[PDB]
């Protein structure tokens, strides 16, 4: 459904199941597959900026396990909404086809390479580079690139080792979310 | 004396002193300038690993205002003993003739470029650009580089709003420093 884009509706359904899952300690596991936001006067005019920072807020928040599993596409700002490991994650697993990215590879090469000559050879040369999951994963943002076939494996695993994790967090009179 | 260099004697004197600095909400002004560590079995024997990591320790430890100052060397890791600003530090300052490195550009060349011709060009061109404080400070190892002159109304600006400053470190029975 609309190629798994974030929009008004999304953030707020998002947002609302991850607090309560949250504030009773129930783990969150979240399957990643989103290439952005939907673009349009409906949504700008909506405030989609305001309600996107609702489902962003909600998982930065958490203080329960979290495992992210990164399925296809996470471009954009929608990679950190869509509960990454900089946002206090446990654990985030891709599978062979994730790709993370600011933007595809047509977006990224006609913009870095403005102007130049045989501009269709930096679009291949570009491609086999970054049109993966590793220019991410060595950097840190990817604990292990894994066979879909032990993904549950995996989850249970870490689902009975983060049980009894606890963390710090400075003093609040209480939360202030964007609303 | 001894070119400014860390022995076990030098740092059992400064642990102690900064933990009751610590203990008693008294701020830390550290003035940097140490080429390293005394070498020799004397050192060696003597447990030199075992008390240097007091000094490390004591400033890591630390939750009160600490400021400081790199008036020259900083090789190694002394660097990071002497309350760099990795340690949770509050601002650190570097004079103009500061350099800081894991050592001095005669043995960094002499290691990186080993069995290259054209050495002596290779020696000029590292110290040009590493022999300073700038590959330091562009990292945002050090917070700006201010003319000695300036140090003493940098330094009191500074004491009068961190005196405030609280931080939150996780619940321990005790500390258990190495001895
Ligand atoms: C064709 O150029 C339309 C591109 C839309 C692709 C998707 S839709 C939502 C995301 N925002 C964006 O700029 N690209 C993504
Ligand atoms: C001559 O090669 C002796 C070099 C000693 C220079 C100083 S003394 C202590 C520090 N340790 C080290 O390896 N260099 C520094």
């Amino acid at each position: 459904v609309a190629s798994g884009c974030l929009d008004i509706n999304s953030s707020v359904k998002g947002a609302r199941f991850v607090r309560f899952c949250d504030a009773f300690n129930i783990p969150l596991i979240t399957f990643v597959d989103v290439p952005g936001f939907l673009p349009g006067t409906a949504q700008e005019y909506g405030g989609i900026i305001r309600h996107g920072a609702k489902l962003l807020y909600a998982f930065a928040e958490a203080t329960v396990p979290k495992v992210t599993v990164i399925t296809r596409k996470a471009y954009g700002g929608a990679y950190d909404v869509m509960s990454s490991k900089h946002l206090c994650g446990d654990t985030n697993y891709a599978w062979p086809t994730a790709e993370i990215a600011v933007m595809g590879a047509k977006g990224a090469v006609e913009i870095i390479f403005k102007g130049h000559e045989n501009v269709e050879a930096a679009q291949a040369e570009y491609i086999e580079k970054f049109a993966n999951p590793f220019p991410a994963a060595v950097r840190g943002f990817v604990d292990d690139i894994i066979q879909p076939s032990s993904t549950r494996a995996r989850i249970c695993c870490d689902l009975d080792v983060l049980a009894s994790k606890k963390v710090q967090r400075p003093w609040r009179k209480h939360a202030n979310i964007p609303l």
